């Protein structure tokens, strides 16, 4: 199954007490597939509030997402953790469910050496037999991997490439030059145009949950060399993103889902659970200006 | 029970497969009480490899530590997590076991606002009824809290004070000036002396597992104003600490315990699980030079 | 005079004792005009080793460069300094010589407030009557300016826009969206393609002194939407740039000029004055692979 | 001449047009010697607004300060610069004037290598014959030097030691341990007591221009092991420093001088030249509360 193209980092619907809302999660899945027209979903990432949840809740989300999506789209499962044993258990579970690849954040909190990081990736690959996408988010992790270190990771033939979330476009270009057959997915929705200009293979993003029509246009127009039109759409996109960021990233994408009839629910504590009223009204203005 | 003074951040003995070795953990607890002469233990911290473990393994460690220590010393339970529900569970369990206070790292990975951080501490306190020590480790977390924000936290009368792990001695002074009745424990063993000189009430540290004799000397000498002698002992301490850092922090402490007949075991993956033989030889030298 | 397009940040030829070599400086100017075919020169920038020079040497350089260039190309004079009186004197001097615009790095070393920064720019403009390009280099200065702050600066109608040297392509897009009539010059040669893709009006770079042919191709092909060809040329460019960076930035561009008969001379202490022999040999290899 | 103890980093009196006010500079010098009772002055440092001035103005300040001080106190001349030639010129001039040591900030703006930094210090020393104090201000410079690199610097017997301005108390202890006969001056007035507790030999500070009496008490009491009394005075000191930082550092110290009849003048552009009237009223309050 082809892993190129547009992937929404799946948001999860929670109840007021923080439990999974299965019905709302299925609506979010459906909405991405049928209305956003994504190539795939990236499940259990930062956007899914993954790192605030129990092992059992993560399994529950993997199960529901796969069940609802079936085989209509590609699915990637993020299974990384500071706990390698949890990561292996999640990796085997997602592999058994039929996820097309695994993905794993570089281990965080502690300051791990590069050979520890490589051993972590190799252990998950070995225990699962599945493909791996290296998940690079230096602004959250403080972890910075170079071209040579990426080459050492790529010695494992099950490693397909990297979800690139740093804003280093020098490194991005260097990685594409050095490993032309390895894949890169851009992680930053608001920099999609420059990233596609350097030949990334795809994008994984939180805003595609509500703006997937514009995201695909930016990406495909860029790759066809229609820059003038891609740029205009990127501009409107970034007006939307700038508002969503100022209003509260995850809550505001959820409120934009709710405004389209999707039961996207609350956020999970310790994140703020629901918008204040004025921030509800602000989300409505964003809906009216950009998504109507 | 008095929470002032010298607290070892408890190391945990693991088997080759990463399971807890109960017999070893009990030897480590017994050695801190009987040989290091600590005032208490801080259990489930960074030092105990906490964030690489399952919830069940965390509970197991709390239980064992408490069972072995009984009521001879004070015990503090670190129950913080990106998962607030897990933090509440562990907080209730440790409270039922009779830990004298909880502690909790500020939630991490995601970028939480300060009112989220305050709500997180307030929720743990309300659900457990226990005391709370705010756990500040900016070099691992990327989280920086100010004097005013500490004031907001301290509006909850069950918040006793802070485990201070930043090296900002201006902030440390400002906090003691503003909240003279709240407690500060120094978190950096190699800066014990300047921290004690500013009136911190205790220290919580990984190296006190093998250097607890000198740590108590530095701390009590400094508070008595014997700076000349405190400094000499800090100098030797930091020769030892420099060596430990260079050889691998957790593994070298465990090697140093092993050399005194404590079965301190392996470290937990994804950390390197055991020292290479030259690193074992290096640890023997530190032993011969500083702890014989 | 039109300030769009390709500007080399002018390197300066120094003698062994650090004095300016006027014959060499003239050769570097002539080479840029006739062989690199640049639209202009940006004189007195970082690349010119400007900050290691006295006010007299700076004046000497402005006059030689203008005298040699005459009116064949556009010229911009970087006159910024921690000393505002020096910046004014240089700004008047360069204006009198007929430079087409001034430019000034944000004041550095001290932490200036934004209103101090704005006042600095307004003072230089008022004293000289000339146009001003805001010079933004956060990796050298530690200074970060936002979209709103750029808008306050742009209230002065003599401010033309900004030499952008941060790698923040979100900010770059947001600046183009907000102030569509103000100009942006990219400052990072190795990210020229992504920057052009977002509509920048030009580039100012150290490497255009030797690679100005490829630099113009990347820029013009990108603007025409020929991304596939622009990317190939950016790849080869970045092979050259990676080698130049590893070998020593300014020294290696000078050595690559020398290999084309230009007496680009020494660097100025406290920079290392000349390459070691092996680094000379390395620059020869770069010349053979990329510039023959 | 003995270079231990308490040094005010000397403020400079400017007129409304930025020229040096000689009469005012002399009043500041006199006030530090007679009223603050300092062991010496550190002239041409960050506090003296040095880096905003021309070479001639710097010379003028060295000459005036030395003339006014004569031989009553120790004098250190800061002569560092991104321009090594200006550094050598100023170093020779100050040496000829009879300054007891030079000092030079690590070269900044460009990212110099360590061998370049060492060659810079060695050149200044060789051209002047004078002593050198290495001036370490990482929060302004972005430059971080380690224990081994300080040892390489100290191979030059004319390098006396270091003005320490990082808040890294581990590095401070390590430097005293490794080079017990080399001197350290604390750079951070608000961290005086913990620095003195680690055996620093002296302190160089901006606030000693108005709080010299307290600064000497903190330092001498700490060295005598009267920590309880030292801490009280550090507390009051840091209430004053906090106010001064909030209100505007250099302008508020000058306002505090003016309230004692010292004509401390304006600040030099591009710093804000004078306080607003509410900030004047604020400074009067600091004077009433802490310096009456």
């Amino acid at each position: 199954k082809n892993l190129k193209g547009i992937f929404s980092a799946l948001l999860v619907s929670f109840n007021a007490d923080g439990s999974i809302n299965e019905k709302g999660l299925r609506q979010i899945v459906r909405y991405n597939i049928d209305k956003m027209k994504v190539d795939g979903l990236y499940v259990g990432g930062s956007t899914g509030e993954n790192f605030m949840l129990s092992t059992e809740e993560k399994k529950e989300i993997f199960r529901i997402a796969k069940d609802e999506a079936k085989d209509e789209i590609a699915l990637i499962a993020q299974v990384g953790s500071v706990n390698l044993q949890e990561a292996i258990e999640l990796g085997k579970y997602a592999t058994e469910l039929g996820y097309d690849s695994l993905s794993a954040v570089t281990p965080f909190y502690y300051k791990f050496s590069f050979p520890e990081i490589k051993h972590y990736y190799d252990s998950i690959i070995e225990a699962t037999g599945n493909y791996m996408i290296v998940y690079s988010i230096p602004f959250l992790t403080g972890v910075n991997i170079g071209v040579e270190q990426f080459g050492e990771l790529y010695k494992n033939p099950k490693v397909l490439g990297v979800k690139f979330t740093a804003g280093d476009f020098y490194l991005l270009e260097r990685l594409k030059k050095a490993y032309p057959n390895h894949l890169i997915w851009a992680g930053f929705d608001e920099m999609m145009l420059p990233a596609a200009s350097l030949g990334v293979d795809g994008a994984i993003g939180s805003t595609f949950n509500v703006n997937g029509v514009r995201a695909r246009q930016i990406f495909e127009l860029t790759q066809a060399g229609k820059l003038k039109e891609a740029l205009e759409i990127q501009h409107v996109t970034n007006d939307l993103i700038e508002g969503i960021l100022a209003n509260g990233l995850y809550l505001t994408i959820k409120e934009l889902l709710k405004l389209d009839g999707v039961e996207a629910g609350y956020c999970r504590e310790p994140m703020t659970k629901e918008l204040s009223s004025e921030k509800v009204a602000f989300a409505k203005e964003l809906k009216a200006k950009y998504l109507s």
